[PDB]
């Protein structure tokens, strides 16, 4: 019926109404750091969020997502091996059941709390809608989580969860700044991949953050609380909101770092 992550309509059988998942430029994939090709002359990553405005974030049945004023040029990536200007338009995360898997990627088969999303689009394309049928179409910036100290700045995103609590259910987010979200490095992995839900289509450019940001236990715990239902129905919690590795096929993951 319609996909989720659940037994009958999970990652397995995605492939029935996409056909792409079982494409040649599919993610995530695990990242072998002994085979990753160190790149001199991949560019540094250009951050710039600082006039960022947060509007709303809702529930959409798979994970929350956060929702920004993507109308002008406010948060944009660029540089890294980019070309162009990427303009932030949602950031979303991924998360299990347990500490010990949630993430999309994993490292040398290592597999993270969570991994948070940060998803902007080409603007040469004009639109999101336009961008995703396009090769170069959007960049998605991927952070790994792991569980320790808590992260002051992910503190008002779980604040609102309650209010979110079933698909469908959205909340006024305004002046959030995802600054508070990004590790110390800007140390990453880069190859071309493709959206990890339905529709699957591949038309991002991953960059992949070395270094994760850590998050308390009771933070994680708060995401375990959401649900995959809507209200007034039955209670499925949201977790394991995951899709596993997919095949490298012809495809080489380049390093910003030696
Ligand atoms: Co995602």
């Amino acid at each position: 019926h319609h996909w989720g992550y659940g037994k009958h309509n999970g990652p397995e059988h995605w492939h029935k109404d996409f056909p792409i998942a079982k494409g040649e430029r599919q993610s995530p994939v695990d990242i072998d750091t002994h085979t990753a090709k160190y790149d001199p002359s991949l560019k540094p990553l250009s951050v710039s969020y600082d006039q960022a405005t947060s509007l709303r974030i809702l529930n959409n049945g798979h994970a929350f997502n956060v929702e920004f004023d993507d109308s002008q040029d406010k948060a944009v990536l660029k540089g890294g091996p980019l070309d162009g200007t990427y303009r932030l338009i949602q950031f979303h995360f991924h998360w299990g059941s347990l500490d010990g898997q949630g993430s999309e990627h994993t490292v040398d088969k290592k597999k993270y709390a969570a991994e948070l999303h940060l998803v902007h689009w080409n603007t040469k394309y004009g639109d999101f809608g336009k961008a995703v049928q396009q090769p170069d179409g959007l960049a998605v910036l991927g952070i790994f989580l792991k569980v320790g100290s808590a992260k002051p700045g992910l503190q008002k995103v779980v604040d609102v969860l309650d209010s979110i609590k079933t698909k469908g259910k959205s909340a006024d987010f305004t002046n959030f700044d995802p600054r508070g979200l990004l590790p110390e490095s800007l140390d990453y992995w880069t190859y071309p991949g493709s959206l990890t839900t339905p529709p699957l289509l591949e038309c991002v450019t991953w960059i992949v953050l070395k270094e994760p940001i850590s998050v308390s236990s009771e933070q994680v715990l708060k995401f375990r609380k959401l649900n995959f239902n809507g209200e007034g129905e039955p209670e499925e919690l949201m977790v394991d909101n995951w899709r596993p590795a997919q095949p490298l096929k012809n495809r080489q993951i380049k390093a910003s770092f030696k």
